[PDB]
């Protein structure tokens, strides 16, 4: 047995985002690290770990990750959701980290090994002008990326060019029709300039109503996007049947998921082509493996959410999952800055459009705890989540 | 308790339509006003209120709108339908008016308050020529409207350019193919001239057979109408699945509904994008709130029917519902003439494409009883409802 | 407008449970109180309110509850789940409390009034012997209760009479077959002694596997329980189809729900007869009203979860919902003790099997903030949630 | 890398069945052992390993079990089926053995560790009389078993009490009605004598036509069998819907499966409560983990086939899977005789109704190569598979 | 009775492929020949026949083909799959040959005679250039073929112009996008040059993911291919519904099938227009007839797989089945080489686009036993089955 001797939760903001790490110490002296990053509510996740998971977990056998996951998930009776799941994810990843270290193996080797040499990577280009897009796309192409998520225009902030009511309620405003029009124009221009040079992805980020999504699918399907992401919010994915029945568009969805009821009908009915779950939002590696296998039976492929608001520990974990799970398709990546790299040393970066899994024992990335102390948590409003349509209505952000 | 002391029903015809208002007096001294407008059969609604609802309601507690509504709906054993529901609606709306006045709140604040600053508005442009259309559209755009329901041609009357049988039966004649041809051409012409300057709506008004409706949807989907309204009659909406499976066209339906069985399967199967119910036809505010909530769970949005054959009291009520219900989308424009404005003082008018909810206590619009007496009920035959196809057969009007 | 001036969150444990109250102060000087009680993780809910909802909400208009609810729900981007929802519920209830106070009306009158005189109530009898059950049942019957949830045996703790593995993992042990056998025997004995004197309810509390649930339904259906509650866990309710296809048993489910995807298919497919949601777990009054209306269209009735781990504020709120919503069926009740009554004065208690809604302005129950300070939060392990079957497996608790 | 240096396949018959072991040697010096037992066609599996899998695998990296499995499955283009899957299983299991040995962990710890302390076990009682049954049951109960699979009568052989045609075709005869009659009587008798003392299982072994299966389910459901196994053959499992819609009987199925199309719709439609796959028939540990996860999402539990025609290596593997997979339920008992114990040293035996996973590195059971050579393959005709009904027609055996 | 006196299995490789023939001798002195060709695993098939089917079959009555098939199929208990089915097929075909020889009739006359004069034939044109394709196409049209399966490019081998990971794992590489692009261009060019001169077929050979298949279907439907073959792998055919709901493309699938669960739902749901099964893979003539009839009821037509890896005996059998079964559509043919013709004399060749059934007694084609000895089995690694995507992942080959 390997008895858990401590549980710690650290919030660090080396750069733009409040990142959250969980650290598990064991009587073997082997230490694990995991990602619990829910950037919008980090103090809630920390409270959850410090006040509840810690006294629950100290004294228990770290070897039995599966029991610990099943036990943790139901421990508050009420369950699922972002605060509990991220806290559990932090522990779950750290426990797998310890197991891999004790096995003296890279994490993906514990799983049963590689099913691919490395995972393909897509990056992000966003500009308010086509010329600006071209500038970023050109750089990415020169670096060997073959997949780029492109966006024309920025959506939010003050309603400068939007016909609102007289005294619009405070919020981040956009117009769905302007957004649709700019996006179609973007695809048309990118295909005219670049042809089939690279794969174009685009993130709808739940901006649209169902009728707008169906129209939009028919408008861009001719451009064969690698995928169109979050074309609807999680609560309206039954409307995907309307799209799947009449459009060939490739669809990805699910970074928002933190309850299994959100994805089961989605996958069984083949409503998307790629699942986009944020691994820490679904409770860590343990459920990620199961969900990977579930998708596989239905022919659904995997593109785990990999935003900047996630530790490099979490990213390395996703790369281990991505080189192992046969139905993994692509990894999202954004560049790390120097502070982040200092707090989380040895974070892999894409090489010629590929991310390579770590080959040392464990996850392969840890947190430098002294460095992390230099960057304490900092309150952020996240004003973009107060997203409003011209009439002042809230829309899923 | 707030005991009901009197119930009255007034039919008034300030301008082109017979309007119906129910007036509820209480022992608190607070009076409520409601819309019961079924313009085609007004004496029947008045008989229903005066002879049956009045002796039922006098003496009962106006506070308990929900009990009174559930009780009223089943009071005749047989139920649903346009005459009973309209009479009940008049009472139901007046009871809400009373409750809001006693609470000293605008009606929408009772409901739980605003979910938007104001509701967007669409107006109506109809002409026998394109230039006549352009004339009306230019005027509306200049007034700030962003949504216009357009129709080229008038359909009905003597069969002048229509090959009928030798001695055609008396009726109001049209040719469905001429109607389709003109409407497709109209859409084409408007997009050429105006591009994406405004949202174009069109009301099919149940003119078509299902195969025609399906053909029409494929013919106009490319023009992205904001919605195509009543593309089928209420009894044939299962045919919408054929449309939904192969077309992206945005659909609205339901102004004719007066029985819940007409809408449940519609909404459950996502057969339309907007519900168009006439609030008084479904029994008033009480069922309108439930239906709005019902639609919201399925992702269906709301565009309550707001024709000229409705009191300004009913319009105000609809704007109260529209600024409250989160899934409300748009409100139909009704320009009020001098006589109607005198009978129903303080009726809101759109300002720069928006209708604003009233902010005084209650509904915010009452009927001037003296002014209404000046304009008594007048029989109208509504010949357009005897709608006939070229072979002389009735079609749903 | 009524600007929010403060937001406070208090945890108090006057008796057995950590209760959580949210208090909203406004520039009008009118103060609201709401329930945010997630007893197993109270510090997490408090963190959520103090650190996040408070700076978000101060300065905003308390009148617009609907916008504030829609805005709050999506404010962390990721959403749903027990920690966020309870925090939002606390604010939502307090906002309705303020609106009712300003309207000078009892909460249920804001909603549209009563649809019943009072709500029927069921209470709880639990013993390890039939004789002990009879003793409690006899008292309840004498007090006028007509509905009693009965349980024979206590399930959990050390595996004294259970054949486990040699060195069973620490946990709370029970045997599903012993539990089934005791429960069937209980119903058989109660019907033999009491006949149809009262309505018997029973809470399966997700103890069973699907095959056991189906067997159990067929075993007790002859006893016509008023309902059998939580016969399956939330993740396995599709298995209810097997039961609904072959058994007449009345079913209730849903106290665990905190994501709408958990209940939509459940209700649309008529898989249960009563919905059991914990109002604070689903985000407060605002979504409770909508869910009430949703259920109503499908003929599903309401029995909101009313456990001891909920403030009397929350209970009074449920009674307001129960006398208003036409499809409300029954209210669960457990007696308050003197400390709890001191901290939450004027809490209604059942009278002859009925709970009467409060008739003063507002919710009708507040928290005495000095009294609450006498009873600070106290860590509880809740060892019963580590529920294990004889082989040491975790089972949903 | 850990390069494969040799692949061997040994058929050994220590006792009643031809057993098949695959042995994988690597350059690390670490040797793996796996089960490839298809007892009816052992020379075919050995040809498959020796002639095709050996030259394919030598030189490749044993670490990457997942790639090797995906590659092996499609290597012959045509795929699935009992000969190929068993050969692949032998390799797959040996590769997992190797990985666990290198990690210096018991196999189940690699997977993520335990979710139960040990797995419950059922044994088998079969006799031509009830008293003979009682004899075996009494012995098993006294040994600590709580689950016994019971069968009254032996079915097959010469048609002694069976009205066949004049000159019946050579085969193993039985009468389905005699079988049903004896089994119903057996259940009745066991419940009268033993009541609820133990769980009774029964294996129908695809003996019945669908109308017989449905009749039988209704006849024995009252006796609450722990499961009724293989009530239909694999090709007729859609007939299970008729059973599921009207009966509570608990069902197990799937020992015959060797193609995923055989189980997907089964599990998706909840047609059984327990999956019974033979791990080597589905291709080894790698697909067994995925299938367990797949079943878990649908609430289906696992009872892998553990017959005597399987190596103790395969049994140990199944116990490793059974203590890991949370939805594992029970393991079939196989008493090992002296010769088999010598060939496969250290095979676990049930202790008080439980099988405990091995705790040394690797699978924990190997084959003694010298001992196995003592017991070479011996042809068996397995006459029972020529199973005939009274009219002389083949029925699935 | 016609007692089986011997069973033999000969592997012969006169040209590029290991071919497998089963020979059945009877006491009548009449000898039958059948195809058991599974070219990738021939030694496993031969073991199956020699070690198991032979001692099973000798002594039994060859007259009763139906019983012999039902008996053979379940004789190993576990069943279906390519090794067992091919062995059984060789026997089944030889028995049908024997029966037809005894009746002194061509095989298809046994079945009930011709339903057509002859079967239309398609050939294969494949090249890395369009002009290379044109030469082959031109050759075929001159010979009277009216159907040609066309392929531009060769896919596999070393990843020369493919961006792989740094050290790509050994395998046969292709890029799906490159393949789709070339194939779409091929269709475009062929229709430009040839118009509707001939029917163009194309074999996707399970190279694509579902989202790619759906895109491809929409890209080529305008070119009206006679059929697009194997657009998905057998385990993913439920994705065909997405294609069938939005595309008019003609589809064929099934050469991989060796388990009826692979085809039933496929055909019941009309997911393909042509079934493509390999007759020996499904177990011979006996199940080919039933499957032909099953398809016919559903309106599905037959294009049995007729690759070079099949004996001319098996090809003759397919022509007998094709002139008999009313729903047979077309026969694939590859030109025979001289050594193959020597070993299997008198094999029919297409004449002006038609294949004519043999008119002598029996199948019409036998194996020259002495000639076959000149060409013993030779190992081949079939490296193309290790098909990898650019990232190193195995894809179904
Ligand atoms: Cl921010
Ligand atoms: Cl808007
Ligand atoms: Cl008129
Ligand atoms: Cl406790
Ligand atoms: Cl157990
Ligand atoms: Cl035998
Ligand atoms: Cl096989
Ligand atoms: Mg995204
Ligand atoms: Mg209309
Ligand atoms: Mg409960
Ligand atoms: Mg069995
Ligand atoms: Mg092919
Ligand atoms: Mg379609």
């Amino acid at each position: 047995k390997n008895t858990i001797s401590n549980i710690e939760c650290v919030i660090t903001k080396p750069d733009r985002h409040n990142l959250i790490t969980v650290i598990v110490e064991t009587e073997s002296g082997v230490t694990g690290y995991g990602c619990a990053t829910f950037q919008q509510r980090p103090l809630a996740v920390k409270t959850m770990v410090d006040e509840y998971l810690k006294p629950l977990l100290i004294g228990k056998d770290a070897n039995n990750i599966e029991d610990l996951w099943q036990m943790m998930m139901v421990n508050a009776y009420w369950r699922n959701g972002p605060v509990i799941n991220n806290a559990i994810s932090g522990v779950d990843m750290a426990l797998w980290d310890i197991k891999a270290k004790i096995a003296n193996m890279p994490l993906h080797q514990l799983f049963g090994g590689k099913s691919r040499d490395a995972i393909q990577v897509y990056t992000h280009a966003t500009s308010d002008t086509m010329e600006g897009l071209y500038e970023q796309v050109d750089k990415y192409l020169e670096q060997g990326y073959q997949h780029i998520r492109c966006q024309l225009g920025f959506y939010g902030g003050v309603p400068e060019n939007i016909q609102t009511a007289q005294n619009p309620t405070q919020g981040s405003y956009y117009d769905q029709d302007q957004y649709i029009e700019n996006t179609v124009e973007m695809f048309k221009n990118l295909r005219e300039k670049y042809g089939k040079q690279f794969h174009i992805l685009h993130d709808v980020h739940e901006r649209l109503f169902p009728n707008q999504a169906i129209q939009f699918a028919k408008q861009i399907e001719q451009y064969n996007p690698f995928f169109i992401e979050d074309i609807l919010p999680p609560s309206q994915t039954e409307w995907l049947d309307n799209i799947r029945n009449q459009s060939s568009v490739s669809l990805a969805l699910g970074e928002l998921f933190n309850n299994p009821e959100e994805w089961k009908a989605l996958i069984i009915n083949r409503r998307v082509d790629f699942i986009r779950c944020h691994v820490s939002q679904i409770g860590g590696i343990t459920p990620a493996l199961k969900l990977g296998h579930f998708c596989e039976s239905f022919g659904v492929r995997i593109a785990w959410h990999c935003p900047p608001d996630m530790t490099p520990i979490g990213a390395a974990v996703n790369t281990h999952l991505n080189v192992h799970l046969h139905n993994a398709a692509i990894q999202e990546h954004v560049e790390y800055k120097a502070n982040t790299q200092r707090v989380f040393p040895n974070a892999a970066e894409p090489i010629n459009g590929y991310l390579y899994a770590s080959e040392i024992a464990g996850i392969g990335v840890e947190m430098d705890r002294e460095a992390a102390q230099d960057f304490p948590v900092e309150y952020r409003p996240h004003e973009w989540t107060q997203s409003r349509l011209p009439d002042g209505s809230i829309h899923t952000p």
